[PDB]
C-alpha cells in the first residue's frame, strides 16, 4: 500500500516501489536538492542611527525660564547671569542678569532601513524535493509541516516531516550589510553598555527613546559658547557588527543574506508514503538472470565522491525491472534489462554503507572489494573486519585466546581424580 | 537606596520609601491599576468564509472532454447520459454522445466581519502602575520586562526585570465573537476537517489552501447540477464554534478580543526600584513620639470590611513625616504630624492582610490583637501563639511533654546507682 523511509541526505537518488510487491517499469525516484529553513518571525524592536541636533543658544531677556519645549528625547539646562562682557550678542538691556535657555533634542534618522532589526525566529520548514516518475521530471518547492498531499498524474505522494536537530535562526541581529548571529536581551536598547542606545518600537514611529551625552557650559568671555559633544551610541555599535550568520549551525546550513534562509540542511529522516499506480499489467516483464558478476575498478582513495562499480550479467529475456532499490543505488531507475547486459553504473551510497547487494531483478550478489589494505599483505572482507579483516593471518594471531581454555579442561580433571580417592574412604 | 519585591495585587496600596541613610521623605505610594499583556505574536494564517463560484456548465456535443483550466481549488466532472435526446436545452447535433463538462471552484471574497485570525502568541507583560511621590498623582505605561530607567518628576525610577512571566494564550484563534483556545497544525490541509483548513496569507490574491469535498455526479436526465458540498474544515466548524479562553484564566486576566490585551493579571511579582532625590529639607525635622499603643475596634470572623482603629501616642514639635513601614494599611503617606493623644484613623486591615504595621515618624509597632476562638477556647490571640493560644486547653496539651521527663530523670537514678554497687567490688 505505502510507506518507505529515506534519510535526508541531499543529491543522492532514492528509489521507492510500493503499492504491492512485484516489479514496475516506471517507479518513483526522488532526490532532495535542498532543505530550506525559512523564517516566521516577531520583530522585537528596531534600532538605528539617530540625528541628535543641538541648537545653538536662544536667549531670553532679563531672566528666562527652563525648557517647556518637548520632542522625542530632550535634555535642557538653564544658565543664568550669562554674557558677562558680551560681544553685542546679548541683544538685551541685561548683561548682569540675562539667561540662556540651552537646548538639545533627538530626531530619528533615515538609517532605519534594516540597520538593524532584532528578530525572534521560529522557522517554518520548506523542502525542494525533485520528483521523477520517469516521464515528468520536475522539482517542486513544498512545505513539509505534517501531512502534505501532492498529486502528479493522480497518484498520491505525501511529503512527511523532517526531524530538525536545530535551526540557525534564533535571536539574531540583522544589519543590512550582512545577517549576523548575535543575541540580545529584550528591552536592552536605550541604555549604554548593552546593545543599542536607542529604542524605537516600529519603523514608522518618529519618536524614539535615545540616550546621548552632551556637555553645555556658560560663556565667560568676550567671544561667543563653550560646549563639548561626543559621537552617538548607535554609531559606536555600527562598527562593531556581530559575527557572520553564514557558517553557524553544524550539519550543513549555509545562510545567505539576500534570500534570508539556510540552504542544504541535512538533519533526520523523512518518512514518505505514496499510493502510485504500477499495476498496469503485472508482470510488467521480469527477465530471469544468469552469470551474475561484480567487477570493481577505478579504486582510488577518497570517499567524498560516489561509487563506481560495474555489474556484469547475461539475461534470457528483455524486460523492465525497477532496480535498484536501497540495498544499492543505480543511475537508472527506469531501466531496460537486456541479454548480455554489462553496465557501468553510478552509486552514491557506498560510503554510508560500503556493503552493497546489487540486484538485477530477482538475482543478486554482494560487493565491494576495495577497502584500505593494511597487514601489510592485502586483505579485504566485508561485513566485519578484524583489522586486518578476516584472513588466515588474523585467525592465526587470534589463536592465542584459545590456549588457556584448552589446558583448563585438562586441569580440572587432574584436580578431580585426586579428590575422588579422598572422599571414597 | 532601593529595592523591593512587591506582589502584583490590584488595588493594594504598596509603600516603599527605602532611600539612602538619613531620613528620606516624599514616599512612593503605588497602586497597580492594571497590568496589560501586550502581545508578541506571529501570524500563522488568516482565515474567513468563502464565496463558491460556478461559471455555468459548458456542454459538448458529439463526445465530451475534461477540464483544462485548473485552480488551487478545483473540481471537474464530465457528466454522461446527459440529454438522451434533444430535450429542449440539449444544444447539440448528437444525443448518443451528449456529454457535459462541469467545473466549479471556490474563491475567497474575504466574506467575514473579523472572523477569524490564527496566531502563535507568547505575550509580553507591560504594567500600568499608578505612582504617587507624595507630590503628584500620575499614571504611565511602562515595561516590567528588562531594565527600564526613566526619570519622571525629577525622581528616578527603574521598573526592573520580571520575577516570572506567563500568558494563558497558546495557539489561539481569535474570533470576533469571543476568543477561543484551539489547536491546529499549519499547512496540514488534505482533509475535510481541521480547524483553520482554509489558510490564506496573501490578502491581495484569491488563493487559499484548503481541502473541500463537492459531489457532482452524472445525472441521466435532461434536467441538469446535483451540487451538494460538505465544505472546508474552517466553514464546517464555524457553526460549531470553539470554547472560550475568556471563561477560565488562572491568576486574573480578563481577555479582550478586539484590542488584544489581557487586563488585570496578578501573575508574578514585580521587582521595583526608586532613587528619590526631591528635597524639601532632609532630615525632615520630624516630631519625636512616644507611647505607641493600639486600640482595635470591631473584631469578629474573617471579613473584607474596613479598619476603624485609633492610636494613642504623645507628640512634641510639628513636622512632616514619611510614613509607613514596608507593609501598612493607612491611606495616608503625606501627613503633617502635630502634638496629639488618641487619634482615630481609617484603614484597610482585613482587606490587605489581618496584620498591619503602623508607623508615625521614627517609631512604629505591629498590631492588632484579635482572633476569635473556634475550638472553642477561652482566649485566642496572635501572632506567635500556638493557635489555640495560651489557654487551659493549651496547658492540658503542653503537659504531654512533662510525662517523659519526670520518669527519665528518676530512671537514670535507678540504673546508675545499681551499677555503682556492682562496680565497687
Amino acid at each position: 500500500y505505502e510507506s518507505t523511509t529515506m534519510p535526508n541526505q541531499v543529491g543522492i537518488p532514492f528509489k521507492a516501489l510500493i503499492e504491492r510487491p512485484g516489479y514496475a517499469g516506471l517507479p518513483l525516484s526522488l532526490v532532495v536538492i535542498k532543505s530550506e529553513l525559512v523564517p516566521s518571525l516577531v520583530q522585537d524592536y528596531i534600532t538605528c542611527n539617530y540625528k541628535t541636533v543641538v541648537p545653538s543658544p536662544y536667549i531670553k531677556c532679563c531672566g528666562g525660564a527652563e525648557c517647556s519645549k518637548n520632542e522625542a528625547d530632550y535634555k535642557c539646562s538653564v544658565f543664568t547671569g550669562v554674557y558677562p562682557f558680551m560681544w553685542g550678542g546679548a541683544y538685551c538691556f541685561c548683561d548682569t542678569e540675562n539667561s540662556q535657555m540651552s537646548e538639545v533634542y533627538v530626531t530619528r534618522g533615515e538609517s532605519c532601513e534594516a540597520d538593524a532589526i532584532a528578530y525572534q525566529v521560529t522557522a517554518s520548514l520548506k523542502a525542494q524535493v525533485m520528483i521523477s516518475i520517469g516521464e515528468l521530471n520536475q522539482t517542486v518547492d513544498v512545505f513539509v509541516n505534517g501531512d502534505s498531499p501532492a498529486r502528479i498524474q493522480q497518484s498520491k505522494f505525501i511529503l512527511g516531516p523532517i526531524s530538525s536537530a536545530w535551526s540557525p535562526f534564533d535571536k539574531v541581529i540583522v544589519y543590512r550589510d550582512e545577517v549576523y548571529n548575535e543575541d540580545y536581551a529584550p528591552y536592552g536598547s536605550g541604555q549604554a553598555g548593552r546593545f543599542g542606545d536607542i529604542q524605537s518600537r516600529t519603523v514608522n514611529s518618529t519618536d524614539v527613546y535615545a540616550n546621548t551625552n552632551l556637555k553645555l557650559k556658560r560663556p565667560a568671555s568676550g567671544n561667543v559658547v563653550p560646549y563639548t559633544q561626543t559621537p552617538s551610541g548607535f554609531s559606536y555599535w555600527k562598527k562593531e557588527k556581530g559575527v557572520p550568520l553564514n557558517r553557524n549551525a553544524p550539519f550543513g546550513c549555509i545562510i545567505k543574506v539576500n534570500p534570508v534562509r539556510a540552504e542544504n540542511c541535512v538533519y533526520g529522516n523523512i518518512p514518505i508514503s505514496m499510493d502510485i499506480a504500477d499495476a498496469f499489467t503485472r508482470i510488467d516483464e521480469s527477465p530471469s538472470v544468469s552469470l551474475k558478476a561484480c567487477e570493481v575498478q577505478s579504486c582510488t582513495y577518497s570517499s567524498d565522491f560516489g561509487g563506481v562499480a560495474s555489474i556484469s550479467y547475461t539475461s534470457n529475456k528483455v524486460g523492465k525491472c525497477a532496480i535498484s532499490s536501497n540495498s544499492a543505488t543505480m543511475k537508472d531507475s527506469v531501466q531496460d534489462v537486456q541479454e548480455s547486459g554489462a553496465l557501468s553504473l553510478f552509486f552514491a551510497t557506498s560510503s554510508v554503507e560500503p556493503n552493497f547487494v546489487v540486484q538485477v531483478c530477482n538475482a543478486r550478489i554482494t560487493c565491494g572489494k576495495c577497502e584500505p589494505p593494511k597487514d601489510i599483505v592485502p586483505y579485504a572482507a566485508k561485513n566485519d573486519a578484524e583489522f586486518p579483516s578476516i584472513s588466515t593471518t588474523a585467525w592465526q594471531w587470534l589463536a592465542t585466546t584459545s590456549g588457556p581454555l584448552t589446558i583448563l579442561v585438562v586441569a580440572i580433571i587432574v584436580v578431580v581424580v585426586v579428590s575422588i580417592v579422598v572422599c571414597a574412604r
